[PDB]
């Protein structure tokens, strides 16, 4: 039997999961706005490591994926160009879905897979965070995270 | 490689799925409104069989679950008491998740499992629908159905 957990994440905030996200599981971050005229979503481990850090950068015009340990510097950054071309026919909202596939995270923006991210740091996701720089986020102030767990 | 698909279904309509739902796949219906003070969500096979009919009846204060073959009577019905209580999580919104577990459909309202539904018709889901008794739906006029497929 599977589980659905729901979380409201304000920008700047972090949440601890009532059910960990492991191999086979799914996180979708739901935004009720799309402000494309910077912004980060994070899958963290119990010990505070960044298993997946996703940064939408409008200025540079790239989406960035990286990982790091706590108190440690960033690892090998992966970079997808052209932010707006990942939200094709999005409208005024967006969703960011992460599939935990064991060796990789699959990251899908709306209906389109944006990266098959080979994991740099492995393990269970026990926390999620969402932040932006100043009052400019490409997403709504509150992002709803939904987890689907106990799937495999 | 798994896949996310997003469908808008307005009250009274049916949508064919670009990717069929099968064993180990998920569908969630998102409603941006909740009017508890009638309303049906359906999963259908290629042949038009209702694999899962979920009907919310406020007057009778029950959630009804059933299946039926194309143009044939409703099979054995299953009922859960007290609609309002299955929704205690969110005001002004809700989700209804259906997990296809092979032999069972697990229905989850927000975070609360409401039924483990022993299938009365087997097979793959290839369309969804959403119905309401005119202008008095429990949900928003448009519901967003998100499928997570290619999971197994």
């Amino acid at each position: 039997t599977s589980a659905v957990n729901i979380y409201n994440i304000s920008a700047g905030a972090s949440v601890d999961l009532a059910a960990p996200v492991t191999t086979g599981d799914i996180v979708t971050f739901f935004s009720s706005a799309l402000n494309l005229s910077n912004t980060a979503l994070n899958l963290l481990s119990e010990n505070g490591a960044y298993l997946l850090h996703i940064a939408f950068r409008l200025q540079e015009n790239v989406i960035v994926f990286n990982s790091r340990q706590p108190n440690a510097p960033w690892l090998v950054e992966q970079r997808v160009s052209n932010v707006a071309n990942q939200f094709i026919g999005s409208g005024g909202k967006a969703m960011v879905t992460v599939f935990d596939h064991g060796d990789k995270y699959q990251v899908v923006i709306n209906e389109k897979t944006v990266i098959q991210y080979t994991k740099q740091i492995s393990g269970t996701t026990s926390s999620l965070s969402y932040n932006s720089t100043e009052g400019t986020s490409i997403f709504s102030t509150v992002v709803e995270a939904v987890t689907y767990t106990g799937l495999a």
